[PDB]
């Protein structure tokens, strides 16, 4: 399949240019220039390669909107984990496929997860089209977790490398709803399995344990996405910019919550890996990498106008998120995966052509025209070809009803 006849943005370090893509078995085989007969004419528009979202709670979508007016403790404890308990495999299922029809509206192709009943959303991802880094969330009391830690393997088991599409990794929930002993372990099974770890690390200003604790215990061998990072001491950055350690900057559920601002630019002066995630819709609302990367910029802007410039931006977004996630993509290169998203550039705020990266990261909605994945189009001119709309749809409002 040849797509194109429009303007293709390689990566996020060049410009566009006219041509076309061909795609053959979920990977790009090869880049045209110029004019060239293709399958399907993407005039007017722009391809590049797709957004990658590095820390979500997938189900969350069924809890949008349910949480608002409280602060971090009063949000968890009280609004969200009484309702958490009450949802079922089946709704991590369908919150799933809500999840990732919102997701790609907005041009992701792969996610990272951390939440419960995650073989169901497993099934969710299977079904809809996307990639996926899967985990379990992980907490205990004094090293009795419930068997939450048995549940990540068994998910391991059964899903580790699914299509190529899905992985499986360890998600301990943070320093504090994880005991020392416990976290060790994790690490140490991670490590073993040579599978990522993902965690929520200094979150919230109480958070004041050292990192070395986590350091020399696993973290400097063990591939860790590290959402928020808001209060991360600036001691580490150093340290933490030689090993497989990546950021996942969740700005808006930062600010929701009334977390703060994470220091993003300063790390990656520091040479340290940053990528961006949405976290749940309960606190943010949105699963809209491109309104995220938008507003990281912009806060780091205020300290100074020529923080996260465009190029950056769109690095982050796409390339280091798929670097986070294992995966070949992020670059419309021979050999990656066909991991794709198509703009529309007919826009008024589009205009003017000449300035389109720009655009991109200060000026669009994040309402893409289509998202292709592995080759297949998850997401196309407003339509979903994987599901069945309708039903699933129904489903969500029958959810709705039993739910709340
Ligand atoms: N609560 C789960 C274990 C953790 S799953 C991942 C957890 O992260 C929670 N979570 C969602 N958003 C945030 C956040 O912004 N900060 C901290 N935790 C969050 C989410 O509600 C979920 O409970 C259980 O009992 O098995
Ligand atoms: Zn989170």
């Amino acid at each position: 399949m040849i797509i194109g006849n429009c303007l293709i943005l390689k990566d996020f370090s060049s410009e566009p240019f006219w041509g076309a893509v061909e795609i053959e078995n979920g990977t790009i085989k090869r880049v045209l220039q110029g004019e060239v007969k293709v399958d399907l004419d993407l005039s007017g528009k722009l391809v590049m390669p797709a957004l990658f979202n590095t820390h979500t709670h997938a189900p969350m979508t069924l809890l949008r909107g349910v949480a608002e007016d409280l602060s971090f403790e009063e949000w968890l404890f009280s609004k969200v984990l009484p309702i958490e308990d009450r949802l079922t495999e089946k709704m991590a299922y369908y919150g799933t496929i809500l999840a990732q029809m919102e997701m790609a509206r907005h041009g992701i192709a792969g996610f990272v997860d951390m939440y419960f009943h995650e073989e169901w959303i497993a099934k969710a991802v299977r079904d809809f089209g996307m990639r996926a880094l899967l985990t379990r969330g992980l907490v205990d009391s004094n090293g009795d977790d419930g068997g939450r830690l048995e549940e990540n393997l068994k998910l391991y088991n059964e899903w580790n490398g699914f299509e190529g599409r899905i992985f499986v990794g360890f998600g301990p929930h943070s320093p504090y709803l994880c005991s020392e002993e416990y976290l060790k372990r994790v690490f140490d099974t991670a490590k073993s399995l040579n599978a990522p770890v993902t965690i929520h690390l200094y979150e919230t200003s109480k958070e004041e344990y050292d990192l070395e604790d986590i350091l020399n215990i696993g973290l400097k061998e063990v591939k860790t996405i590290a959402a928020h990072c808001v209060h991360l001491p600036e001691r580490y950055f150093g340290v933490l910019k030689d090993i497989p350690f990546f950021v996942s900057h969740n700005p808006a559920s930062n600010l929701k919550l009334g977390n703060g601002i994470a220091p993003v630019q300063r790390m990656i002066e520091h040479g340290m890996k940053v990528t961006l995630g949405t976290d749940g819709a309960a606190s943010n609302n949105s699963l809209n990498l491109f309104f995220e990367m938008r507003l990281a910029s912009l806060l780091q802007k205020a300290q100074n106008p020529r923080n996260l410039d465009v190029n950056t931006c769109l690095k982050m977004v796409t390339y280091d998120g798929a670097q986070a996630m294992g995966f070949k993509s992020g670059k419309i290169e021979e050999g990656w995966n066909a991991d794709l998203v198509v703009i529309d550039l007919d826009l008024p705020e589009m205009f003017p052509v000449q300035n389109i990266k720009n655009h991109l990261v200060h000026a669009f909605s994040g309402e893409v025209f289509a998202t292709m994945v592995a080759g297949k189009w998850i997401y196309f001119d407003g339509e979903y070809p994987t599901i069945d709309s309708e039903e699933v749809k129904r489903e969500l409002a029958r959810i709705e009803k039993e739910l709340y």
